[PDB]
């Protein structure tokens, strides 16, 4: 009847939950692990980020669940309402930031539950999933995913927790690489570099999980490994790495060569020797991020993780927890 969410708030959990509001649409990723073969049946409204900013994954779901388009889009605009109480929701899910709708929902006695996959994903990913298991009456499903997640993160931290600091390769990840050089320090994808045995150039070169750092000159740190994140669609014309549910290995590869073609970056040692990589950006706010930890690791220590196939982890994730087929490309090499 009560949970403590990742904001420390105490929240009563109604006995019946069938109408879920998503205050950030891409919280569908977390919900989708709990919902089995009926991923949309309980979403009565979401903020539009998932439909508009991950159109590739959305389209995969549309092809199988056409009713996805009628799920109302919460916003002020394109958006379909912004007075959610008329959806009579049982519960609402938000991510921690790093607001007004939340206070209004409290007044009406709607339980608002805060999760977090973005600020401190190492600390918060599994507590957020167990929290959602409790608040949405999917405890066994949450625990199932937690064991799958823990077992697949163990496959990595079993090896990289015993690696000396001098052997750790230096790593710079460029977030949203196309706008230079925004990154993550103590947190967000920094956690994934930490878990995967790497040394993040910006690990304390900024006091926070997300931020932007000085341009590519500070990449005279000669990182052993280069990593760019993006989730643009093919033919987008808008600059950025091209990854997602509808991207081919070749289409991903052509976008990475071009991002590695920019000035300065094409002088880095990791670029001209084949140590450059691209990762799906939505791993930065999603409990699927285990796939990015495993991808980082296999890149950082190839010989030591040569038995570890992240595509096989992903196939097993979809097989066990999701209603759609794995498609597209979410990481790529150079
Ligand atoms: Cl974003
Ligand atoms: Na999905």
């Amino acid at each position: 009847a009560t949970v403590t969410d990742m904001a420390g708030r105490t929240v009563t959990i109604p006995a019946k939950v069938e109408r879920i509001l998503l205050g950030e649409g891409r919280l569908f990723y977390a919900v989708s692990l709990l919902e089995g073969n009926k991923p949309l049946d309980r979403i009565v409204g979401w903020q539009g980020d998932f439909r508009k900013l991950d159109p590739q994954t959305y389209a995969i779901y549309k092809a199988k669940f056409p009713q996805i388009d009628q799920i109302p889009l919460i916003g002020n605009t394109s958006i379909s309402p912004e007075k959610v109480l008329t959806l009579n929701p049982d519960i609402a899910i938000f991510g921690l930031s790093g607001s007004e709708l939340v206070k209004q929902l409290e007044k009406a006695g709607v339980p608002v539950v805060f999760v977090d996959f973005r600020n401190s994903p190492l600390k918060n990913t599994l507590p957020s999933m167990r929290l959602l298991g409790k608040a949405l009456h999917r405890e066994q499903q949450a625990e199932n995913y937690i064991n799958f997640y823990q077992d697949n993160v163990d496959k990595v931290t079993d090896i990289t927790n015993k690696i000396p600091e001098d052997k750790k390769p230096s790593v710079f990840i460029e977030l949203r690489a196309g706008a230079c050089c925004g990154t993550a320090g103590k947190g967000n994808m920094g956690d994934f570099i930490d878990q995967a045995g790497g040394n993040n150039i910006a690990k304390n070169l900024l006091p926070g999980s997300l931020g932007t750092v000085n341009l590519e000159k500070v990449l005279a740190a000669k990182p052993d490994i280069y990593i760019a994140s993006g989730g643009k669609s093919p033919g987008s014309d808008a600059p950025g790495v091209v990854l997602g549910a509808q991207v081919t290995p070749e289409q991903a590869q052509a976008s990475l060569q071009k991002i590695l073609g920019r000035k300065g970056i094409n002088t880095l040692s990791a670029v001209n020797t084949g140590h450059s990589y691209a990762i799906w950006h939505n791993y930065y706010n999603s409990p699927y991020n285990v796939l990015a930890i495993q991808s980082f690791a296999k890149w950082f220590y190839p010989e030591q993780f040569a038995d570890l196939d992240p595509k096989k982890t992903m196939d097993s994730l979809y097989s066990q927890f999701l209603a759609v087929e794995p498609s597209g490309t979410y990481w790529i090499e150079a």
